[PDB]
């Protein structure tokens, strides 16, 4: 049977793609840990931006990596729409494409104007916290006539075609929507030559190392299934001469892989299978060669334990994208070796990354034996005090995520969510994986979990009131509450809070003798008190106004130090809110929270 449960890995990974998500979350969301973020993106520059996915770890939208890891994954629902509907994954997968090009079609106000980016990096990754209460200005930037970035929109206009052939026979209004963008946006690619991280300031990011040769190859053949209009395939024929070739020889590139910056490797399988031209064959041939037996003595490093280690960053998304290609290729080569090489080759890749290595250990979040804990995401690991240090543990479980993995052929590894190179995640690492877990669905199949995904309950109070007594009296009482907003399910705003503290009024107390006072107080200090009927009694602290949020040290928190003075004659034990109430400051249930006069902490009267 299957060495590992492919279904279930591809499951997961299309909950991961849906825990990205940005903007205005639907009625029907499976990630209980996330709420609506971003919903002013695009504010500044008049126009609805909100959507699409953030990127990795952070909350940058970054419209590159977006497009390319939407193209992939369309890319393997039309090698194998089997897998994905015998995973019952076709569905997820559909509403995961539709969800990012959504925001393409609002990115896309224009033919030739595209917004490829909302949010700084710099100003983004200074702070360490959820999306729902991100505190900072997202700038949206975009390339036009004046700018342009031929590899960004030729990318979106590959990913939108793509997309198109998959929504076909299910919503062939949409399908057609997406042509007609597709074939804007590569006109205007094609028209305004120029790499767009020279207009972007996304350089320090996702640069534009290969230039945009690649994706006008990659962008034309894509359309041409699209539409199948002959002239797509042309230019793509074309355009392919112009590519890179190797140091010294004439030899198109081979050393290294498809990903998120080149995609000419995908375009030396893809045509090779279109056309069958042995141009393309030697071209596929070679660099799959480099990463399986070696060319010249050359060959991609390999660890003792079998992984194929390209780069530092993101080592297992490489052989990812690798072994989703070999996939592709081995299906359309004839030659029994290599198609046995090839294929043989991406089930290890895969295998490694899902548990057959010599940690023996899963490197998907949420998937089997061993897997990583500490993913470096902010949101899944719910700090409120905007340090990546604590809480130890991330708070959530971010199912389906593929790490960045050993980043030296060595095998080694440390769950450490301050290592952004072995615990990175994001988007386009998932994208080669996905397809690739699609593949092998369809040839060894798999069962996806019944119930998935699990209900993750809140680690302790998420919005309370601590208190204590800060001096003790006998004529008053004089507390020191705290309001903390620890929120993780999901993370969320309490800006119009207010609490109670009830009193049972005793004998020889006159109510217009007693005073609430203060020394230190982050909210409003009462000048009177409210009677309920009866003895019954209450202050009332309101702290409407102040922005509480799990953001911050000073964010998530507001102390308020108060003193009922009422005389001799008071007498706390038999007030309400007093029960309880020691010398170490811990929750206080008696004192109710409200959050715009609706309850949402601690039990009244
Ligand atoms: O020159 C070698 C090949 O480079 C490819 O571009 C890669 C860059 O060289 C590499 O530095 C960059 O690394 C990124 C990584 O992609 C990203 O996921 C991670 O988060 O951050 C890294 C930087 O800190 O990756 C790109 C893409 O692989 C060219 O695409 C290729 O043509 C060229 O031969
Ligand atoms: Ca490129
Ligand atoms: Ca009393």
């Amino acid at each position: 049977e299957p060495a590992f449960n492919y279904a279930e890995a591809l499951q997961k990974s299309m909950f991961f793609y849906e825990a990205q998500r940005s903007g205005k979350l639907p009625e029907n969301n499976r990630v209980s840990w996330r709420g609506d973020s971003g919903l002013n993106d695009g504010a500044d520059v008049g126009l609805d931006l909100t959507g699409g996915w953030y990127d990795a770890g952070d909350h940058v939208k970054f419209g590159f990596p977006m497009a390319f890891t939407a193209t992939m994954l369309a890319w393997g629902a039309i090698e194998s729409p089997e897998g994905y509907i015998r995973s019952g994954q076709m569905p997820y997968l559909k509403d995961n494409l539709r969800w990012v090009n959504d925001y393409f079609i609002k990115a896309h106000p224009s033919p030739n104007v595209l917004y490829v980016q909302v949010g700084d990096g710099d100003a983004d990754h200074k702070w360490w916290g959820p999306a729902e209460v991100m505190p900072m200005e997202r700038p949206s930037f975009k390339v036009d006539p004046s700018c342009p970035g031929s590899d960004v929109a030729a990318e979106t206009a590959a990913a939108m075609a793509a997309s198109s052939i998959v929504f076909a026979d299910d919503d062939p209004a949409y399908a057609a929507t997406l042509v007609q963008h597709a074939k804007q946006l590569y006109t205007f690619a094609d028209t305004y030559r120029g790499v767009y991280s020279d207009c972007v300031p996304a350089g320090a990011f996702y640069n534009s190392w290969s230039g945009y040769q690649d994706e006008l190859v990659w962008g034309a053949y894509w359309l041409y299934k699209a539409t199948g209009d002959d002239s797509y395939l042309a230019k793509a024929e074309y355009e392919y001469d112009f590519l890179s070739t190797e140091q010294q020889t004439d030899l198109r590139s081979y050393r290294w892989t498809i990903a998120w910056d080149d995609k000419s490797y995908g375009t030396y399988v893809l045509l090779a299978k279109e056309t069958g031209k042995q141009k393309y064959i030697d071209d596929a041939n070679r660099w799959l060669d480099y990463w399986t037996v070696g060319v010249n003595g050359q060959r991609v490093p390999y660890s003792p334990g079998g992984m194929a280690v390209l780069d530092t960053w993101g080592a297992l998304r490489y052989a990812a994208n690798t072994a989703f290609v070999a996939l592709v290729y081995a299906k359309v080569i004839d030659d029994p070796v290599r198609k046995q090489r090839y294929h043989d080759f991406a089930v290890r890749q895969i295998n490694y990354a899902l548990g057959d290595n010599p940690r023996n250990s899963s490197y998907v979040v949420g998937f089997g034996n061993n897997p990583p804990r500490n993913p470096h995401h902010r949101t899944a690991h719910g700090s409120w005090t905007d340090s990546i240090a604590s809480p130890a543990e991330n708070r959530h479980v971010l199912y389906g995520a593929l790490v960045g993995g050993p980043g030296s052929p060595n095998d080694a590894y440390t769950d450490d969510r301050q290592d952004y190179v072995a615990n990175e995640v994001a988007t386009d690492y998932n994208a080669g994986f996905s397809s690739a877990l699609a593949m092998l669905v369809e040839e060894y199949g798999g069962t996806p979990l019944a119930d998935f995904p699990p209900t993750e309950e809140p680690d302790g109070p998420e919005i309370f009131v601590e208190a204590q007594i800060n001096t003790p009296g006998t004529t008053f009482t004089e507390i020191k509450a705290m309001i903390r907003n620890q929120s993780g399910w999901p993370a969320r705003m309490l800006d119009k809070g207010t609490f109670r503290y009830w009193f049972t009024l005793d004998e020889g107390v006159d109510p217009a003798d007693i005073t609430v006072s203060s020394a230190y107080n982050q909210c409003a200090t009462p000048e009177d008190v409210h009677h309920v009927s009866g003895d019954l009694y209450y202050v009332e602290i309101d702290c409407t106004g102040e922005k509480i949020f799990p953001g911050g040290q000073s964010e998530h928190r507001r102390e308020v130090q108060f003193r009922i003075a009422g005389g001799p004659g008071w007498d706390p034990s038999n007030d309400w809110s007093f029960q309880g109430i020691g010398n170490e400051l811990a929750p206080a249930p008696y004192i109710v929270l409200y959050d715009d006069g609706v309850p949402v902490w601690g039990t009244a009267p």
